[PDB]
Parts: structure tokens; C-alpha cells; sequence
């Protein structure tokens, strides 16, 4: 089999979240062909610089899963944008393209993080389109670690101050191009299974869960696809009237 997971939002702020990723990571994870990470990993991110242990603790996870055998690969989310080749290098991780064709046992899957896809709110592809700027990018980057964490923190507060769904035809769009029959995304936060027409065939729109109180992944096996929902920590069983 192999996984795919999304939209964990890790921050130090909800350990429980944590916990349950490095449960996933110790167990499912371990027996899998493959590992896909696709996107929103972290709640924030300023650059592989930051000492935040968090990013460490979970590199090392990540690490032992590849040290393993199970290669692990990772698409950028819309709050993640800019891991880096040294967290790659860090966590054993392959950092993969905004769009990727898979040959996952006989079938072709497009695989991306969905926000691309949401092209009803224009006030956040113009928000995508300067922070992924290049140039703007490298001078981000630059600044000291302590201007990246407020400029940061500021910047949550602001967008503080409701997910927007994928655009239909922008679903299509994907499919055709890449021609495909299957594709696998997060972002929106709905987990569920879309039947849709893409090259004049049948297709399937498959979509990650956020672990928000119950951790979520897509299983893909030669035989079936699996959207598989489960507790993030160990719940031990104990034991009414007649
Ligand atoms: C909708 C959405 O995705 N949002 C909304 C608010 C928000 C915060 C963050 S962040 O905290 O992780 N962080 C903010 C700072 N940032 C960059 C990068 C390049 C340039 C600039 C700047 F300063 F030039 F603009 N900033 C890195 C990412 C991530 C996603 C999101
Ligand atoms: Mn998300
Ligand atoms: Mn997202």
C-alpha cells in the first residue's frame, strides 16, 4: 500500500496532534511502500533555520520511516510553502513538484496539495502568488529569524481577522491535463470521494482529511483506494445493565 496525508497543521500548541503523527509513524507508516506528505505538514513556516524543536523532533520521526525503507515524499501547502532542501536532508525526505503523476499499481494519480484548485478566491491566489515569488522568497529568507517570527505571527493574526472549496472546471482542467483518471488532494479540509468525467472517461477526485480531533489518510492498494479515519493516540479499551 501506499499513504498519503495532509493538512496536519503540527504546532507545539496542540502536542495531542503531534503525538498521534508519531504514533502514525511508529506503526502504519513503517509498513507502507510509500509515504506522501501533501502539504500543511506544519502550522508555519519561516525556514529551515528555525530552531522550533518541533521541526526536529519530527524530522527525526520522518527519518526513522526512511532509514526503514519507506521512501517519504512531500508536496508544499499553502502554510508550509517554504521547507527547504535542508529539512529534506534532515527528515530523509523527497521535496516533489506543485503537481505530480504517480504510477501507483497500474493506475495514474495526480497528486497535489488542492489549493491551486480553489481559483474562486482570488484574494487568496494573489495572497499565493507574492509569497510564492521567487525573489520574494529569497528576501524573506534573509531576514533575521526574530523579524520572520513576528512578521509571521502578525501575518496569523491578521488572516484571523472557512476554506474555500475546489473549482469544478479547475478539477477538470488538472485531469485533462495531466490526463488522468484519479487524483489525490487536500487543502479543503472535506474528506470524500467525487465521481467526475475527465478525457471522456470516469474519474475520481479523492480528499484528505484535516487531524483536527482524528487523524485521516488515503490508503491506495492495487485493489481498491482507501480514505481511512482513525484516533491519533492509543485508545485502550475498558469496560452498563440488562
Ligand atoms: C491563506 C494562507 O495560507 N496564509 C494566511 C496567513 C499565513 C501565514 C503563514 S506563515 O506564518 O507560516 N508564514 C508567513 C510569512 N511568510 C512569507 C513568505 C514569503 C514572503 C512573506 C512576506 F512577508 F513578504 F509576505 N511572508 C512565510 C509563511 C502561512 C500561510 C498563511
Ligand atoms: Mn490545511
Ligand atoms: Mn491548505
Amino acid at each position: 500500500a501506499t499513504l498519503f496525508i495532509a493538512d496536519l497543521h503540527l504546532q507545539t500548541e496542540e502536542p495531542a496532534i503531534t503525538a498521534g503523527f508519531l504514533r502514525f509513524l511508529q506503526g502504519e507508516a513503517r509498513q507502507a511502500d510509500a509515504l506522501y506528505i501533501l502539504g500543511d505538514l506544519f502550522e508555519a513556516w519561516i525556514g529551515d533555520d528555525d530552531p522550533n524543536p518541533l521541526h526536529q523532533q519530527i524530522a527525526s520521526a520522518i527519518k526513522a520511516v526512511v532509514d526503514a525503507g519507506v521512501p517519504c515524499y512531500f508536496i508544499h501547502g499553502n502554510r508550509d510553502f517554504l521547507v527547504g532542501q535542508r529539512f529534506a536532508r534532515q527528515s530523509g525526505m523527497i521535496l516533489l513538484a506543485e503537481e505530480e503523476r504517480l504510477d501507483l499499481y497500474g493506475r495514474e494519480v495526480l497528486i497535489m496539495h488542492g489549493d491551486t484548485l480553489c481559483t474562486d478566491d482570488q484574494g487568496y491566489l494573489a495572497f499565493r502568488a507574492k509569497v510564492h515569488t521567487p525573489w520574494i522568497q529569497r528576501l524573506f529568507l534573509a531576514l533575521p529569524l526574530f523579524i520572520r517570527h513576528r512578521i509571521a505571527a502578525r501575518m496569523r493574526a491578521d488572516s484571523k481577522a472557512e476554506i474555500m472549496d475546489v473549482n469544478p472546471q479547475a478539477v477538470v482542467d488538472a485531469m485533462e491535463r495531466h490526463h488522468v483518471q484519479w487524483l489525490i488532494h487536500g487543502h479543503t479540509h472535506r474528506p470524500a470521494v467525487h465521481e467526475l468525467q475527465a478525457n471522456g472517461q470516469p474519474a475520481w477526485r479523492v480528499v484528505l482529511g484535516a487531524w483536527h480531533s482524528e487523524g485521516s489518510m488515503v490508503k491506495v492498494t492495487p485493489d481498491d483506494v482507501e480514505l481511512i479515519h482513525f484516533p491519533f493516540l492509543e485508545e485502550n479499551l475498558y469496560f452498563h445493565h440488562h
